[PDB]
């Protein structure tokens, strides 16, 4: 739970009750995509598709 | 409603009772049927449609 003090005395405000998740180090993964070589693409076809 | 009578004396049998629809004469029709004239058909296209 939220809870929250305000000091009169140093016009300041500490909200408690919440709890860490800290990004500290990293981990690296490499994600491939397979590709096709295609040169030339051979056809005199006027096809639409 | 059809009727028959057999001759024992001339082996021979009568069926009566029918109605007739002789062709007696023709009438002529003329059918058409709208063309449309055409010549080359001009494309290079080797669209399969």
């Amino acid at each position: 739970n939220i809870t929250e003090e305000f000091y009169q005395s140093t016009c300041s405000a500490v909200s408690k009750g919440y709890l860490s998740a800290l990004r500290t180090g990293w981990y690296t993964s490499v994600i491939t995509i397979e590709l096709s070589n295609i040169k030339e693409i051979k056809c005199n076809g006027t096809d639409a598709k």
